[PDB]
C-alpha cells in the first residue's frame, strides 16, 4: 500500500504530541495491551508476574519496554513508508526470539489507536484515526512478509 503525503502528515502531526511524553505513552498503551488482551503479557517474561494495573504502572520496567517500543515505532513512521532496513532486525527478534504472532501486532495497534484517541481528541479526528491505522496496516503487512522470508509466518 501507499500513504499519500496528506495523511503522513496527520500521523505525524499526532506522533509530535506522543512524543512529548514518550514514556507515559508507552506505559498506558501496553497497560490497555494487557488488559484487553491478557494472553499477551505472557510474552514478557520480564513481566509476566504483574497482578494487577497498579502494579503495572508501577513498574519501571514495564515503562523502560513501552520507550523502547514506542520509540521504534516512531522511528518507522518517520521514514513515511522506506522503512525496509529498519523492519529487518525487528522482524528477525520478533519471529525468533520473541515469537510474535501477527495477531499480537494487530492487537497493539488498536490499544495504540485507543490511547491516541484519549488522550489527543483534537489532533486525532476520524482522518487522523484512519491515516494512523493506514500506516500501522502497512507497518503490520511488511513485517508479516518479513516473518514469512524468516520462515516464521505467524
Ligand atoms: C508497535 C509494535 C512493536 C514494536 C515496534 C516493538 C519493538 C520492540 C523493540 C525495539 C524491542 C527491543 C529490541 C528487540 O528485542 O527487538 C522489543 C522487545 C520486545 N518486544 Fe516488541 N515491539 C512491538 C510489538 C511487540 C508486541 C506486540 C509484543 C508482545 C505481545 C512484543 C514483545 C516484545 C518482547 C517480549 C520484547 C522483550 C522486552 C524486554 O524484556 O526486553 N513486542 N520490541
Amino acid at each position: 500500500m501507499v500513504l499519500s503525503e496528506g495523511e503522513w502528515q496527520l500521523v505525524l502531526h499526532v506522533w509530535a504530541k506522543v512524543e512529548a511524553d514518550v514514556a507515559g505513552h508507552g506505559q498506558d498503551i501496553l497497560i490497555r495491551l494487557f488488559k484487553s488482551h491478557p494472553e499477551t503479557l505472557e510474552k514478557f517474561d520480564r513481566f509476566k508476574h504483574l497482578k494487577t494495573e497498579a502494579e503495572m504502572k508501577a513498574s519501571e520496567d514495564l515503562k523502560k519496554v513501552g520507550v523502547t517500543v514506542l520509540t521504534a515505532l516512531g522511528a518507522i513512521l518517520k521514514k513515511k513508508g522506506h522503512h525496509e532496513a529498519e523492519l529487518k532486525p525487528l522482524a528477525q527478534s520478533h519471529a525468533t526470539k520473541h515469537k510474535i504472532p501477527i495477531k499480537y501486532l494487530e492487537f497493539i495497534s488498536e490499544a495504540i489507536i485507543h490511547v491516541l484517541h484519549s488522550r489527543h481528541p483534537g489532533n486525532f479526528g476520524a482522518d487522523a484515526q484512519g491515516a494512523m491505522n493506514k500506516a500501522l496496516e502497512l507497518f503490520r503487512k511488511d513485517i508479516a512478509a518479513k516473518y514469512k522470508e524468516l520462515g516464521y509466518q505467524g
